[PDB]
């Protein structure tokens, strides 16, 4: 029996296997309105009882730094994601929305009136990284703007709105994405914090931004409808740690805290594994570590395979197994997976561009 397709009750969604549509930006969403062409690709990955996370979706003007993905704070963008998950929800899936803010992993181009990032820092990142522009070149990531503790707060509030907006718009819940870099890992990384308020200097305050984001959205929506990603050890956009698994340690202590205070357990802490990119030891250590810290339901993320994904479940290092670029070129990974067919390659050359068909909704079903 396949472990894959053991049923899961996460908090109050029964899923019927633990195969998820890991959260990808692919860039269809054309002036960050979530279009028709969302809808189709959504309902070809769509299962009954199976978990999809959406690409990450912009909290505020000033949180994006690629072209053409969805945002989730105006009206507008509330009507367009309610079609896309009522035709999720016909197919009996489950969807959260992951609500994401670049921080300083942006550009002039993609900010309101070309005004500078902002970030936990003035520091930008280095040159060995280097931002995709609309136009399909590469730029130069600038110096981001560091944030004082009141706009830190309006921060926490486009959070907290976005997860009401969500949730008005019909999705089960949704991701916070602490992961990767972005705004929220600038204020965990001490490789990045480099502040000497009540944000930054020990552990302790570099793990306020996120308590605050995560108890802002856990009072607006409860505990069980929120899930958070985090990448204490990632190799992307110079986002390093002295301590990657005391900082991951630090934050599943908060997350467990907010639990205990909350009364009610969060839907998931989802981890990408450090081997993923955009010894194996250490890396097993970190994750299974984590893990075994963490009260509630673990996903683990990158670089799975259908015998990886199995022997996490099997092996008790996950309840739930997150899958992206195969799911790009695989609409019915799920069953793929759970028939052992032979699954399609995908292309890269079509993860971001803005077609609303090639590279996105005419990789072909099984036979
Ligand atoms: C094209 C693409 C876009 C991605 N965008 C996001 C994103 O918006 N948010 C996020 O948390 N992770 C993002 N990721 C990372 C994935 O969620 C996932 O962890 C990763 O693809 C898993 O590894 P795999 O492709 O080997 O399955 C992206 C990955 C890809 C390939
Ligand atoms: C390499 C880790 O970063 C990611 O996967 C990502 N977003 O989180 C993108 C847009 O690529």
């Amino acid at each position: 029996n396949n472990p894959l397709f053991s049923p899961y009750k996460m908090g109050k969604f029964n899923l019927s296997h633990r195969v998820v549509l890991a959260p990808m930006t692919r860039c269809r969403a054309l002036n960050n309105i979530p279009q028709a062409a969302l809808g189709e690709y959504y309902e070809q990955r769509a299962t009954a009882g199976g978990f999809l996370i959406t690409e990450g979706t912009m909290i505020s003007p000033t949180s994006a730094g690629f072209p053409h993905v969805p945002g989730i704070f105006t009206k507008e963008q509330v009507r367009e994601w309610k079609k896309i998950v009522d035709v999720v929800h016909a197919k009996g899936a489950v969807i959260f929305c992951q609500l994401w803010h670049v921080g300083r992993a942006s550009h002039e181009v993609y900010q309101p009136a070309g005004a500078a990032p902002i970030s936990s820092t003035e520091k930008p990142i280095s040159n060995r990284w280097r931002i995709l522009m609309p136009d399909g070149t590469h730029g130069i990531y600038p110096k981001p703007r560091a944030i004082g503790t009141y706009e830190i707060s309006q921060v926490v509030e486009d959070y907290r709105r976005s997860a009401l907006n969500a949730i008005e718009a019909g999705f089960d819940g949704i991701e916070i994405h602490g992961a990767h870099g972005y705004l929220i890992d600038q204020f965990l990384k001490d490789g990045i914090n480099d502040r000497t308020d009540e944000y930054g200097g020990s552990l302790a305050n570099r793990c306020k931004f996120i308590t605050q984001v995560v108890q802002a959205v856990v009072s607006a929506i409860g505990a069980d409808r929120v899930g958070v990603r985090v990448s204490p050890a990632i190799d992307h956009l110079d986002a390093m740690d002295s301590n990657p698994l005391s900082l991951g340690l630090a934050v599943v202590e908060r997350l467990n805290k907010i639990q205990l205070h909350s009364g009610s357990k969060l839907a998931y802490l989802h981890v990408t594994q450090p081997r993923y990119v955009a010894s194996e030891e250490e890396e097993a250590r970190l994750m299974r570590t984590l893990r075994n810290a963490y009260q509630g339901t673990f996903i683990c993320s990158g670089g799975y395979t259908r015998e990886l994904g199995i022997e996490a479940v099997a092996q008790g290092d996950a309840d739930l197994v997150s899958y992206g670029r195969l799911f790009i070129s695989n609409p019915d990974l799920v069953m793929r997976i759970k028939l052992n067919a032979p699954l399609n390659k995908y292309n890269r050359k079509t993860f971001f561009t803005q077609d609303p068909v090639v590279g996105y909704t005419d990789y072909p079903f099984l036979q």
